[PDB]
């Protein structure tokens, strides 16, 4: 009736979006008109029941694909009352790394994938008490028993695509109902504010369809696939000709530091990175088995990106993106990646 | 056809929103245009069997009907033209009117719980129960919030109708949500809530979902259900408001019981007896947000009041003892 | 595809409506333009085997199948020329004719109670029964009030129609409701409110809910069904009025016999010896609304017919015994 | 296998019975032969979590496992030596052994009332009611009754444990039994009820049916449910009795309140402060059966105790003030 | 017809049981008629695909095919004569063997948890959970407990087995139960527990239940999963034994890593590292029962070994380390 | 009723049993006594519809109709007096009596796998699959295992019937299993399994699951099924045995193709072209058991029949290659 929706979105002290929607008298222009807003950290998990009560402050805002019209979905991230950025905010430290190293435009593009569940806890669609057949046919399938929730997965990219995010195209995986998105490319802190939106858009829109969304690296157990959040790099110079250069540069300092890079990359992902391995580092071109993989086609032109296939699917963005720039774009005095795991 | 529809909804002698629809011959244009009415009122607790009157009061678009179809909130006036046994508005309006320039604003914070057609809670495992609280406060997933298609209708509803309505959000205890309202001035508070509920329950119709106002619709650990009153007056808007926001506090303070009376009916299951006030305190009879206290101006929040409070009572009892008293009209005594 | 559709209603041997549908070359501007038809009188009950004809009475735009397609409203005529058994609309024009003068109006309560599929009530609990009487009456919430939307459908349906519906309410039995329609002049009161019947049935059907307008549906306490007629003159609508009023109550009082032979069958499951009269009184058989009581002139409301009333056969002895007999037409000899 | 089981049956810190099953060489012949035993009683809510002892009491045939298997009433003691919190039948096995000469006798009239697995009334339309009372006293026919083949599986169960089951029968509200023991002398009432107690729960088992001894299992008309304690001394027994029966009747009146305050929580909500008495009065605190007055001896019926009510503590608070109090005892005072 | 059925039972390269049955010509009468036999140890993990033999170890009666059916426990040997990876009861054999003169006994307390044939909780809630834990232990009443009916007939089997069961509970965990197995005499323990544990999943099969020796089943607050062993030796059976028990236990203080490196997998998530001792104590990992010590001799209990622990290692490592090791085997390296 | 009823068995023209039932006047003592019968050759495809007859060939006691009831496995003859299309008892009859003197003894392992009425895998998860093999073979425990009570109710029949059924287990493929009988001698091998097979259709009738002797029930790596031949003469029954064995597999060698052409039909989707032999190995076309190697005497295992197999086909070539040709008789002449 004239007013404005803007849903407030922002990250709790478990692994999950959290939002509230309010009313606004007009509609948004920037980021600037939007107010800063606050909630009961003590029932998400970031406060304590009296140094409690946590602030939200707008860092990105996009239309509401689910409200659609003039309506729109804020981004928020989450500071205590001293003014310091929450335990579980890590959007602050990886901002600093980004910000430090402007010059480098470092550039990400993540593979999102997750795994669809009853409202039941039962992986989506699987035979009552039992399984489907065999994996095989499912990877980018087509056809009725190849493929779960095809409608969903679809709604979610018209959504991402209304927001305006960069997501890049979807694919159906390999475990039956389990499906990936990739998001990229983005810069610095939007990859982070990006796949988490998309996610918040992922979760929301299922809802609608009475599908749980999991974020978890091995939903089953056995063969089937586990689920992982691959990372693709590049900076400036990797992109220009002569690049496999710095690529190259950039995977052996990745070398050096593989385990504070696992540390990051998500929880009990030892049940995927497996034997890919947990404590192992290697890498090459073309090569789905090793930590980083040179796509053939960027060893082929001598300039491109690599791919870190080392996170897991539950990743944060903030801490994956933030150390990838910590590490190959050089630390600072002024912000340690590995440290923020308060 | 060229003809209207006006939903006419009033308050009955339970706690509990009515109505019934009559065609009028031409779109409205001023509350003056519409007529009186009445109805039954031993079908609804309010007579005795030997017929009550409606004076309309405020209306809106027909959130439901649309086109220009509207509804109208009517107050209930017995054959005297006496306020009814259970007409407050009345009463809370000469409290308004008297303090006038002291411009009370109100917002609410209306939290309910959603109920099964078999009334039980809506979309818990049936026998059982969700996961113990905590993922469901503003949640956001399959299983962390229920019913919320018919929650955002809701929203549209009271924004198509044009009420002030401020933002949702889901609480915490599974299946329990919170609209607010507000700010409004003086009786607008009431009428709008009271809106506001008929569009609740009548949305949810739609969805076969019972609305519980009860404060505690389960009994244990499970969150009760309030209706937070925040408050504000001219003075305490301006600068170095603090001051007269702490006065109002202490008036208030004294008068703990009697606005307990209104307040709502087994609050004691959701302290009752204690009075308390502080700033960023969830604990606190009375809460001052840190945002005001950093500030220096703002607002209170009455965390007393209970999801099944009537508005005109809260309201009207909050502006008596915080603006003045008058003898024209005593709010504690309305309740008849 | 050019073409129009009509669908021909009528009123057969039971108490029921019947209809089919005729492709007509044209878009209808006037009565005038639409043919006589027939039926086979014997599969409804009106004939022996040894065949009734349509006679064009009213038409209105048809709420189903919208567009220029219509609905029209059809007299049963004998062979004969004669108005069938179940014709009454004809003996009660007569009586509307010779008092063109004195303008009668009525106004109609209709009330109906709506059933299942399988005749039980209409979302009432399997094999037992919702709560007591009380929060159904103009109720509103998920469990207070049964099946709105075919409710409005109708509402809605009547409106496009035409027909002059003054509005609608939940009553008191749950899954019980009303709907009015007035005021209209004579032989409208009739036509109208059978092609609300009609527009009622057909909609519900769109729902597999069945309407009974049987005076007493559930034995025992749960409220009975009626029609309230309402009714006024010219005299009694102008200042003075309640002159003519308590004038028309009194003839009333002397024919209460003769009134409750039509007035519906089975009413004595829902006094009928008993004939008083009253301002403000939901008692009386006839009522006289506080309102027009304190005003001095408009209408009275005769309680007494039931839900399952032929309103050409209540209107038209209203006005006989109201306004004057004819040797010309005896309404309580209608019955044939 | 030549072996026997003997289930543990014990009284635990909620309202509740616990049991588990032991092994026994050879078939049992006198209490002497059963073993002391325990539990873990911060598991039951009887002890702190730094374990509580099982002295067999009472023992009987098990109706459920047959055969030369047995159920075995165990009495909770702390390690001290002295009874558990929720050990009430030590202190009035103190007043029964006092009195021994006066012979008491009681019999109690246990009502309850039967639930879903889901914790909705037994049978009763789903979300909804039965017809209102009237037909399920005493009922027979297939809507008048509900599961009385559990009810009389229990009753068999009874008898075969050679309990002193008096009678059933089916009460006023649908889905509501009551079932009588005695009469049962001292502290053999409390050991009965609780094993016919036992028995009920153990038996609705095997219908999925939950049991509820609350005094108000429906808000509303809907009845409550009492456990009736019938009581009497030798000399009310012997002619000139009324004489006895009337003094006693007359001590309880002076006791109301303390005696009210064990006989069962909530029974507020089944008069509570008043206490009265009269012959044939359904009405009084205390009845004396016409049966009784007219004969000169026999009984006296306390109507006051809720069905919820532990038996040790109205059965040991009746000796205490009909008999005479100790000073080696307080019934009262046993609240810890 | 004259022949008799013997089922073969052994242990698989997995944590279950396997079994198959043969026809015999005659009645079995003693361990020595019962012939070896042999399996696809491929089909359990026990063997490459380039073969294991059963040598019969312990017989009872069938309590499934009853009759003169018998069931045959036997043990896993390779083709070498060498008992297999998962054959454990070997070496125990000659720890038992070697301390004959001690006479350990055991007795097991046998935690299982009971599921779907979905895999979830039996008859907990659809994706919901029951009420917290409390009145689940113990329990009796129709909510409190779960499956009962299944576990009464595991009882029955045992007993017609002739197995030692000593008794039964519901545990605290809903759909949680206990069986006890005791007191057994060295090679006994294991080989009777096995059995058991054949009749529990054997006949559940019969209720569609599966059976989980999971430590913890459930995540949370809910309940663990233990087989408390129960340890005694002569000495400690006749007076001045807590002399014994105490050297017993501190023995064991001194190997608790070897100790819990057996009993059981997972149980990290049932004090893992520190070990502590005490008497009514069950928060330390031995308690030594205020009986015993009130008494002077008796046994303990030793609360670390979980649910799914093998009963051959856990009696043999516990006689290895309370009665002495031998040169002749190593329990901790039995782990092949 | 004195009566006694003779069940009919016999071996179409498909893969199947087929019977009829007569009444008989009195209990039977030898074959003798049972007439001739016949049937509708060309209801079952083994006549053209210009008539066949039944040889009684053995009786059992009927494990179904139990009492003097009793079952007549019967063989075809045309009427010709020749042995019908489907008749191959009477070909390997001739060569078991040619070699009466070396006591051909045989022993097969019948697998099968069970289906729904909708000839789906019996039990198997909607529409996908149970877990991996593995857990199944030899299971124990309700996911393990499909279908028991059908398995078990088999084998009582089979031994009431006093068939030398030797033994059962549960097969790697889900819902598969395996009963064997042995050892028979000559004929009686056949006659034996097909009335085993025609007690396990009919068992499983009551059950509603259907029978499957296929090779190769599902495709993939789910297990095939098969019966394996065990076989033996007198000679390698007595030490020195494995001479004769030797002697036996290598004159399979030689004839492998022309078994392989009988042994079963799809038999190739379960090596076909391949022949070989060794001990301890399932992989082998003959498999001679470690046990028999390592003693010298005994049997061996010819792995290629596949569960479809004619008994009376194996067995006859079996001996027809192993005992010698009779120029009276050609076993692979005989698929006519």
């Amino acid at each position: 009736r004239g007013r404005i929706i803007a849903e407030y979105v922002w990250i709790d002290g478990t692994g999950n979006l959290r939002s509230k929607g309010r009313t606004l008298k007009k509609r948004i222009t920037s980021i600037d008109q939007l107010p800063e807003w606050n909630f009961d950290g003590s029932s998400t998990n970031q406060a304590p029941g009296h140094d409690s009560d946590i602030y939200l402050k707008p860092v990105a805002y996009y239309p509401d694909p689910f409200r659609r019209g003039d309506n729109i979905v804020v981004l928020a991230a989450c500071y205590n009352n001293d003014g310091t950025p929450n335990k579980f905010n890590h959007r602050h430290e990886a901002a600093k790394l980004f910000a430090a190293h402007k010059d480098e435009e470092i550039w990400f593009g993540l593979e999102q994938e997750y795994t669809l569940f009853d409202m039941y806890d039962d992986v989506y669609g699987w035979p009552k008490g039992g399984y489907p057949a065999p994996q095989g046919p499912y990877y980018c399938g087509v056809g009725a028993g190849k493929v779960y929730a095809r409608d969903m997965i679809e709604a979610h990219y018209r959504a991402c695509l209304y927001a305006g995010l960069e997501i890049s195209g979807i694919n159906a995986e390999v475990m039956p109902s389990q499906w990936e998105f990739q998001v990229g490319p983005c810069t610095g802190i939007d990859m982070g504010d990006q796949l988490w939106m998309a996610r918040y858009f992922l979760h929301r829109v299922a809802e609608e369809f009475g599908i749980k969304i999991s974020f978890h690296p091995k939903p089953l157990k056995g063969d089937w696939n586990g689920a992982g959040c691959h990372a693709n790099v590049s900076t400036k110079e990797m992109r220009q000709p002569g690049g496999t250069k710095y690529i190259e540069q950039a995977i052996e300092k990745l070398s050096k530091r593989h385990a504070e890079h696992i540390k990051l990359y998500g929880s009990d992902n030892d049940m995927r990175l497996t034997g890919a391995s947990m404590t192992a580092f290697s890498s090459g071109v073309a090569n789905r088995g090793s930590s980083i993989r040179i796509p053939r086609s960027v060893a082929k032109e001598g300039y491109g990106y690599f791919e870190d296939r080392r996170p897991a699917s539950n990743i944060d963005p903030y801490l994956v993106t933030g150390i990838m720039c910590e590490t190959v774009c050089g630390a600072i005095d002024n912000a340690d990646m590995t440290k923020e795991f308060e």
